[PDB]
DNA sequence: CAAGGCACATGACAACGGTGTTCAGTGCCGCGTTGCCCGATACCCCCTACCCGTAGTTGACTGGCATCCGGGCGCCGGGTCGCC
């Protein structure tokens, strides 16, 4: 996980916590669970090597409904759209050549220079309804 | 003269006003800690120059050295050969 920043152990460390979890956490938690590990980083540090992450791409950022940013990194560095429990947060990956056709057509139609998509679908659970 | 009808105001009724808190997150901006990058520095190599130890050198050449006295002074102590 190349950084912009001159490499170090503690940017390692975030890294490849972020590599082990595959769930959109936030990052005051993802501290919680750091400082656990025992690495006992500073938060405010955390917020700047997360945020050269978001900026770099190869961790996906959504925002929630209380108005937080969560970030996960995906396997795949092509383009996609994230299904996400809000329960469990199980993100899964999954892209559509016809959003994004939808997406230049009416660009087109509007007579749009540049244009930047953005969907989430939430949903609920299969297996959360089940007890 | 008493009973029945209309005005204004009134006991509650929430919802705005405005401002104060509270979450909580994310930075903002001053204190300290960190990966680089090089640069010099100790430490392997090769070469030869020079220090230092060993071993020969065949006419003959076969016993030295200069001592030491003007203490001085007395005693101890033992040796040492005469003594009868
Ligand atoms: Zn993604
Ligand atoms: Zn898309
Ligand atoms: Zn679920």
């Amino acid at each position: 996980p190349p950084v912009k920043g001159r490499a170090t152990r503690q940017r390692a460390a975030v890294s490849a916590a972020l590599q082990e979890v595959e769930e959109f956490r936030s990052a005051q938690e993802l501290h919680d669970m750091l400082k656990h590990k025992g690495d006992a980083v500073g938060l405010t540090t955390v917020y700047r090597t997360l945020q050269s992450l978001a900026d770099a791409g190869e961790v996906d950022v959504l925002r929630t409904a209380e108005g937080e940013s969560v970030y996960r990194r995906c396997s795949t560095g092509d383009h996609h759209h994230h299904l996400v429990c809000r329960a469990c947060g199980k993100a899964v990956e999954v892209e559509g050549p016809a959003v994004e056709k939808w997406a230049e057509a009416i660009a087109a139609e509007h007579g749009y220079v540049n244009v930047a998509h953005t969907v989430e679908i939430f949903g609920t659970c299969a297996d959360c309804a089940g007890a």
